[PDB]
């Protein structure tokens, strides 16, 4: 659309902004978009997993969908890397137009609560919404306990243009050759994700790059295991499920090429 009405929406959300964090500052400033964005997303962030103002959700809502639209992605616009259903996507996993998007969660499973976090699980829910976490606090207070490693529990995307996220928690990696024990477990993270998917007749699913941090996986070897994994459900189960493998860096998009290139 034309540059007029990108300002438009722009001043929308900078609006919708400033009103989000009024009320997250008063239930218990800066000028540019880039820097109430960072307030709010702090803000967000660190926030208890508790009940929120209905109005406050409209505000939301009508921000983060705006945002999440401006450019979509949509999957039906790809074209696979290997066979028919194995796609390698460079791009913001929240703009994706897909079945599911799979989040690296926390055992504690409510999100990223440090603020401001350069981490997938905050990139996901910040632009999904608070009640993704709001339904993550509800499926731990179902079960009774932190949620383990190597499993899978969906809830919906909300804001984000896919319609699921799947939460699966990885392992932590302190040892830097990667044991045979963390292996196994991040390959059981990819196997809970799929099998959730196809549970649940989803037509397809996207996993992300890890994002770099301390105890982190590294990155060649999760591929690896990611695509290793991937093929062998495929095979195993004549699955019609398409798998997208998302990335962000031009290095982690070669990156899978190859470990696709057998
Ligand atoms: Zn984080």
């Amino acid at each position: 659309g034309s540059h007029m009405a990108s300002m438009e929406t722009l001043k929308s959300n900078k609006a919708r902004l400033e009103y989000l964090i009024n009320d997250m500052r008063r239930e218990r400033m800066p000028s540019s978009f880039e820097d109430l964005w960072e307030l709010y997303r702090g803000l967000a962030n660190v926030r208890p997993a508790l009940p929120v103002s209905d109005e406050y959700l409209a505000v939301q809502d009508a921000m983060l969908s705006d945002l999440n639209h401006q450019h979509v992605t949509d999957l039906k616009d790809l074209k696979p890397i290997k066979g028919d259903n194995i796609f390698v996507w460079q791009g913001d996993i929240t703009t994706l137009k897909i079945d599911a998007i799979v989040n690296a969660a926390n055992s504690r499973f409510l999100g990223c609560m440090q603020a401001n976090h350069d981490c997938i699980d905050n990139i996901i829910h910040t632009k999904a919404g608070v009640q993704v976490r709001l339904d993550c606090a509800e499926i731990i207070r179902q079960q009774g306990r932190n949620e383990g490693v190597g499993k899978a529990k969906k809830t919906r995307g909300y804001n984000l243009p896919a319609k699921y996220i799947i939460h699966t928690v990885g392992p932590q990696i302190r040892r830097l050759p990667v044991s045979k024990m963390n292996q196994d477990l991040l390959a059981k993270c990819y196997l809970s994700c799929l099998k959730l998917a196809d549970q649940h007749s989803l037509n397809h699913v996207a996993f992300c790059c890890i994002s770099t941090g301390v105890f982190a996986f590294p990155q060649d070897e999760a591929a690896e295991i990611a695509v290793r994994t991937v093929e062998s459900y495929l095979k195993e189960t004549n699955s019609t499920l398409k798998v997208v493998f998302n990335v962000f860096t031009d290095k982690d998009l070669q990156l899978y090429k190859e470990a696709l290139n057998r």
